[PDB]
C-alpha cells in the first residue's frame, strides 16, 4: 500500500521568517511548479493507483513538492538546508527507483538542473 505522507506541520515546532525560506516558496517552488514536467513530482507517488507495489519497498524517506510547498507555507522548516535537503530527496528517489536514461530521469534531471540555477540565487 502507500505510506502516510511526510510530516507537515507541527505547532511545537519553533516558527521564523527568513529571506532564504521565502524564496524558496516564492521564486523556487513556483518556477518548479509550473515547469513542463514537475507533474509527476506534484504530489506523493501513489504506488496503488499505479499499481507499483515495490515502490515503498525500495523507497524509504519518499517527498514530493507537494509535500515541500506544505513545509514551506507552514513554517516546518526553520533552515534553508532543510528545504534544499528535502529537494534532492525528491531527486534522488527518481534516480534510485528508476534507471539510467528512463523517460522520469531524464524530466527528473532537468528539473534539478532548473532547483540548481534557482539555488546559485538565493539571497543572504
Ligand atoms: C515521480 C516518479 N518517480 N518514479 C515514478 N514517478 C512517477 C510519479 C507519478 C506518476 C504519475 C503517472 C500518472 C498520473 N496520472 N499521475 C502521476 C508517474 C511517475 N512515473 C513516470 C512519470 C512520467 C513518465 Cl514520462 C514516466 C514515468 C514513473 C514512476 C515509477
Amino acid at each position: 500500500t502507500n505510506p502516510p505522507p511526510p510530516e507537515t506541520s507541527n505547532p511545537n515546532k519553533p516558527k521564523r521568517q527568513t529571506n532564504q525560506l521565502q524564496y524558496l516558496l516564492r521564486v523556487v517552488l513556483k518556477t518548479l511548479w509550473k515547469h513542463q514536467f514537475a507533474w509527476p513530482f506534484q504530489q506523493p507517488v501513489d504506488a496503488v493507483k499505479l499499481n507499483l507495489p515495490d515502490y515503498y519497498k525500495i523507497i524509504k524517506t519518499p517527498m514530493d513538492m507537494g509535500t515541500i510547498k506544505k513545509r514551506l507555507e507552514n513554517n516546518y522548516y526553520w533552515n534553508a538546508q532543510e528545504c534544499i535537503q528535502d529537494f534532492n530527496t525528491m531527486f534522488t528517489n527518481c534516480y534510485i527507483y528508476n534507471k539510467p536514461g528512463d523517460d522520469i530521469v531524464l524530466m527528473a534531471e532537468a528539473l534539478e538542473k532548473l532547483f540548481l540555477q534557482k539555488i546559485n540565487e538565493l539571497p543572504t
